[PDB]
């Protein structure tokens, strides 16, 4: 079975600010959703400090990024925290009410779009570049979950019976037709390097059959 969510009302209009608003800065959607994995593997790391059968589910920490010039999709793959279903509804884990707030507060006074992620809100990034957004997690508390939203004020959940896991969070996105640069690997090496050069866990790009 599948359940259809509403988005809060500050969600869906940062989400509708940021799918049409100009803003040619796009490349930093990436740098977040890193951000986001690198803090989900401090949290399943620090819980492992006082609780070794946490990493029962994967001794391995890493983030991987699998780009797929067929589906024209992007991955970012990490063997993170993950997430329950109610941090799942819960806006992915995310004060995102107060912090969509905060951010359009500081547009105002003098922000641009590339600081969404000093206000907890980097993961809505995605749909600069992204048409539809589908979120795989396992958190070791909880079942394999799929979250998807094409935007448009809903996200819907369901069980996923794909292939598992062991614990952490898939990002599928989706990619518009005309944002294909980002399945490029030099494009995403040139990224990684400018952005994310000093994350303490190692990011592999996955290479394509062609
Ligand atoms: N990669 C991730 N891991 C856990 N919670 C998240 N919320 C958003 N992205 C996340």
């Amino acid at each position: 079975e599948v359940e259809t969510f509403a988005f809060q009302a500050e969600i869906a209009q940062l989400m509708s600010l940021i799918i049409n608003t100009f803003y040619s800065n796009k490349e930093i959607f990436l740098r977040e959703l890193i951000s986001n994995s690198s803090d989900a593997l401090d949290k399943i790391r620090y819980e492992s400090l006082t609780d070794p059968s946490k990493l029962d589910s994967g001794k391995e920490l890493h983030i991987n990024l699998i780009p797929n010039k067929q589906d024209r999709t992007l991955t970012i793959v990490d063997t993170g925290i993950g997430m329950t279903k109610a941090d799942l509804i819960n806006n992915l884990g995310t004060i995102a009410k107060s912090g969509t707030k905060a951010f359009m507060e500081a547009l105002q006074a003098g922000a641009d779009i590339s600081m969404i992620g000093q206000f907890g809100v980097g993961f809505y990034s995605a749909y600069l570049v992204a048409e539809k957004v589908t979120v795989i997690t396992k958190h070791n508390d909880d079942e394999q979950y799929a979250w998807e939203s094409s935007a448009g004020g809903s996200f819907t959940v369901r069980t996923d019976t794909g292939e598992p896991m062991g614990r952490g969070t898939k990002v599928i996105l989706h990619l518009k037709e005309d944002q294909t640069e980002y399945l490029e690997e030099r494009r995403i090496k040139e990224i990684v390097k400018k952005h994310s050069q000093f994350i303490g866990y190692p990011i592999t790009l996955f290479v394509e059959k062609e």
